[PDB]
């Protein structure tokens, strides 16, 4: 018998998916038990989030997964993997489609909180915004048909994408605003638009980000964005920041 002595809030997922959507990005779909397979019953949650190890080891980390508004069970994560790295090699050498991985983390992902009807900006750094984009659409389809602003950024871009996806959101409706990050990096960029988040610093000084500010990505957008706010003055009420994946956030 395997090890078992204290497991409250864990689920079982069968590795069947695991497709490479981008150069250093992959969408893993696991379904093997009630939670993210067939008995979890989804309906669009605040970016569901848990804690799991590649093969269940115990030295990985927590990742906010997303299924979609549908009572079934399908978790899809956007992990930034780098060929020859440390997780991408182990992902294909220990996370193939012939195994079982249990996810443990009856928790949520706090980063973007809409006040109902107000211009809010959510800047996600990277592709791990999968949960971000999921929760984003939920607000618009919920009762947030107002001005919903979203900030998307990463590296050079040739390795990333989803620009048209959010762009369509802006083209769709609800006073949407899409931010164009990246300048000329390559996948190691702390921030968004070429610069030390200086642009956002001025935005506070101007007007368009304060009431509700959502930050998703590296801890930098948290350190710098939080600094500009305290340095300038831009007093916010529904402002929130989250630390996910490497560089890509303010
Ligand atoms: C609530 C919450 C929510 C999340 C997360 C945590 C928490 C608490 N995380 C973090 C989570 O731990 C996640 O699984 C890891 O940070 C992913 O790192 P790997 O272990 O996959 O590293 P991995 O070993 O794969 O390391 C990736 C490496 O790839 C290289 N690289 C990155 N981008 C590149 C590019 N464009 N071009 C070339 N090389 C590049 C870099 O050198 C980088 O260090 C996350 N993580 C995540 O990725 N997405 C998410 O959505 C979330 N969400």
């Amino acid at each position: 018998c395997r090890i078992s002595f204290g497991e409250v809030g864990s689920f079982e997922a069968e590795v069947v998916g695991l497709n490479w959507v981008s150069s250093n990005t992959v969408q893993f779909l696991l379904q093997k038990r009630p939670d993210e397979c067939g008995n979890r019953g989804v309906k669009f949650e605040p970016g569901q989030f848990m804690d799991l190890t590649i093969p269940g080891t115990d030295v990985s980390r927590s990742y906010s997964p997303a299924n979609l508004p549908n009572p079934e069970g399908r978790l899809e994560f956007l992990i930034r993997v780098l060929p020859e790295g440390r997780f991408s090699d182990y992902l294909r050498n220990d996370a193939r489609v012939g195994q079982v991985l249990s996810v443990k983390g009856p928790l949520g992902v706090f980063g973007l909180k809409e006040r109902g009807m107000a211009p809010r900006y959510f800047v996600a750094g990277g592709t791990g915004l999968a949960p971000v984009v999921s929760m984003v659409r939920q607000m618009q389809e919920w009762t947030a048909p107002n001005e919903t602003r979203i900030y998307f950024g990463v590296n050079t871009e040739p390795e990333l994408f989803y620009i048209d996806e959010l762009k369509s959101l802006e083209r769709s409706m609800r006073n949407l605003t899409v931010k164009a990050c990246v300048w000329h990096p390559s996948g190691d960029w702390e921030g968004e638009q070429g610069s030390p988040i200086d642009a956002l610093r001025e935005d506070l000084e101007s007007s368009d980000a304060n009431p509700d500010i959502y930050l998703c990505g590296p801890p930098g957008m948290i350190d710098a964005a939080c600094e500009l706010v305290r340095s300038r003055g831009i007093p916010g009420e529904q402002v929130f920041f989250e630390k996910f994946l490497p560089s890509g956030a303010a």
